């Protein structure tokens, strides 16, 4: 008697690492680096017209 | 604590076209006459 229970398949999907500066909604925002924003109670912006 | 307190502006070009004539320099003046002959 000859018998075997065989293993035939294993597949992984790609996990797409999608950056924020790719999509079309990057246009409306100007993101910029500022550390220590946790330390302020106000860093808030004042503008003329 | 931030900038962007700036807007800019001007208005010319069409500001002479619709005006459709101009005399500058009115001095101390009392009466302006233009007569028509047709």
């Amino acid at each position: 008697d000859v018998e075997f229970d065989a293993l035939l398949g294993s597949y992984c999907n790609t996990l797409s690492l999608v950056r924020f500066l790719e999509l079309g909604l990057s246009v409306a925002c100007v993101c910029t680096k500022f550390p220590e924003l946790a330390y302020m109670n106000e860093g808030r912006v004042q503008f003329e017209v």
